[PDB]
């Protein structure tokens, strides 16, 4: 037909559908609280704004090298050494239009029909969509809430086959907020060292959003033996409240970086020049924003964890990173919502919650693990408190 | 293998190669004049820069709708009506990270194995690279310099087969600077009306760079019968000297725009927010920059054409738009260059010109039609004059 056969491999997005239903409820006058934000509710710090404005003033308005301006590729190589104790040259780095484009082109540069990509559940839904669009086969490995949504080494090992090309490792996790300690990650790298053909795609986007005394670690830092088959991907979107600017980056083996540069050159050429100069300042400038926001987010996390565990039938683990919680609604399965609807799935729970209380969350089965739902607490404490009060009232009314 | 088989369908780029030898020669201390620019030498106009700075100041730093902020999509729909007398709603528009991403995802959203894409030669080198990467088959149809590189209806009709899905229409053209009059375009749309399965991808990027009394016309304006199978693509890169900002756009039928949006959502999630607000001002603001640059560029064109036609063995047509000339070196084929090397191909002419005179151009066979070479006159008149003198000296020394 006219559209590519490949598009049929991509399942419709439950997350966009939730945003759409919420938007429809607000349009007809309902008081809706959205709990699906994927971006901080803070503006970009002034120092980053000023650097962008400076680049505009100087006339940095021309095409950049496809893989990034040299100032930013250098800043990225230094960040990987300074923050993650990894050794990359600037030539091993690539700047994309979002971390999204890094992941997309890593897959488009590598996937052939029959290639498998191991994706732990719950997963960010864009991961299997990209793999499927690029023609690969997602292979999902479920985690369990009793293990705080973290992968068991034995489950990772069973999922790997000679057809496995990639293992996607996202810590801290969207949607669960789970974050692997050094020792938890070492158990997984020990498995990967037993399957040397499997490349590792590590999504470190939420590196700087971690709570308490948790210490972030990335796969090649934990296992240097993974250096020649890992793409270490990160970005400024979450850490620096720069989601709109679209700057992500990665570092890895030269032959992969060259292949992604070739595809990126056909797709977008380099990322917006002004946004790249902004990202240079984000990485090289003062880092006070990071510490300030850890405290703000930890308080929001604590509020939501406290309130959700008071709700009838709800159980909420305490996450260690990112700004998501992944509570279970297992205690409400089989009960009758206020509307009369029998709650048979987490999708029923979430759609009844939205209609009855105007609180918009995403059901866990959309991310590969239920009966659960995701809440993003990247919004005000007043809105979180009001939304959790409504969730408490809704759950108490289920019979 | 680890890298995707699709990558092997893309031939290595001669445009990057020549840019490599020029950079290398410059490193050895040669005074190189580069005539392979693809971007205005002027900076982004101040009104656009100010709009960008305003957007930064007030915090337009969040994720946008994937297809673009509503202000820009509305500005695009209004531009297509005001400037091209086309009727599109804002829902029919899509904003991408460069015109490249518009073109790339038009193909990625549609191409299946065996789908053919008719590309007139000389062609922008990225067109067949995109088609091949996405699995399509480029089908080249040569034009003649005697027609100033404008396709004849009979030639278009002979290249269309039942497998043709796309016809790529780039006017004014990179590399040739040819621009089809309304009359000349009607000859091709008359053919396209007889082949209803062929969609039209019209790349109007150089719309606002035309000379003399020429009046730009776009296919759907010429033939409204093509409305339901054309993607009308354009951008701010060339007209507003915004190459580094990466904003391109298109309008077309909703079923294609929605497919392109789905793919763009997986790739970038939407263009840099600050750059979208700059492009709002580009389209809606004063257009004095366009008119000013027509005069400046026309004078550069006249200078380059006249000097090239004084170079021995060179024949330079007068382009109607863009900022390229596509002179023939047919008169030098078989002569011996100053080095003593016999010029067999235009690739030989171009590499000898670079090595002997330090002038960097791109050989015509890279664009599918020779013996020719492309010169960009988006550079100062002093540099064009000096480069053309060197070319004259080189050509005179060919025996
Ligand atoms: C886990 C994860 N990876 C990658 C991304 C991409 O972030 P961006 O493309 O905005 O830089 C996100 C954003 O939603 C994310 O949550």
């Amino acid at each position: 037909a006219f559209l590519a056969d490949a598009l049929s491999r991509v399942k419709p997005s439950a997350t966009i559908a939730v945003s759409q239903k919420a938007r429809e409820l607000k349009a007809k006058g309902r008081d809706v609280i959205g709990l699906g934000a994927g971006e901080p509710d803070f503006d970009t710090p002034d120092n980053i704004k000023k650097a962008a404005i400076d680049a505009i003033d100087r006339g940095e308005t021309k095409y950049t090298p496809v893989s990034g301006i040299p100032e930013l590729r250098e800043a990225i190589a230094k960040k990987f050494k300074r923050e993650n104790n990894l050794d990359y040259t600037a030539a091993q780095t690539i700047v994309g239009t979002g971390g999204k484009q890094i992941l997309f082109n890593a897959f488009m540069a590598t996937l052939n029909p029959g290639d498998e990509v191991v994706i732990p559940a719950p997963y960010w839904v864009s991961y299997p969509e990209m793999v499927a669009l690029c023609g690969g086969t997602p292979v999902f490995v479920p985690t369990r809430q009793e293990n705080n949504f973290k992968l068991k080494a034995e489950d990772l090992d069973r999922a790997i086959t000679p057809k496995t090309k990639w293992f996607v490792f996202n810590s801290p996790s969207n949607p669960s907020g789970a974050a692997y300690s050094h020792e938890e990650l070492k158990a997984l790298t020990d498995v990967l060292m037993k399957h040397p053909h499997v490349w590792v795609l590590t999504d470190d986007m939420y590196e700087h959003l971690t709570y308490g005394d948790f210490r972030f670690a990335t796969p090649v830092e934990v296992e240097p033996g993974l250096y020649e088959r890992t793409l270490t991907m990160n970005g400024v979107s979450k850490a620096y409240a720069m989601t709109g600017w679209r700057i992500g980056y990665a570092a890895g083996p030269l032959h992969l970086i060259k292949a992604m540069d070739m595809i990126q050159g056909q797709q977008t050429s380099g990322a917006a020049s002004i946004a790249q100069w902004a990202a240079v300042e984000a990485l090289n400038g003062p880092q006070d924003f990071i510490g300030r926001n850890k405290e703000i987010f930890q308080g929001r996390r604590d509020l939501v964890v406290s309130m959700l565990n008071q709700a009838k039938g709800i159980s909420c683990p305490t996450p260690e990173g990112a700004f998501y919680v992944y509570p279970s609604c297992a205690g409400l399965i089989g009960k009758t919502a206020p509307s009369g609807k029998v709650i048979e799935t987490d999708e029923d729970f979430v759609s009844e919650l939205l209609e009855t209380e105007g609180v918009a969350v995403v059901h866990g089965s959309a991310f590969g693990l239920g009966p659960n739902f995701r809440i993003s607490y990247a919004t005000s404490e007043a809105l979180l408190e009001e939304a959790c009060r409504r969730i408490q009232r809704f759950c108490a009314a289920c019979r």
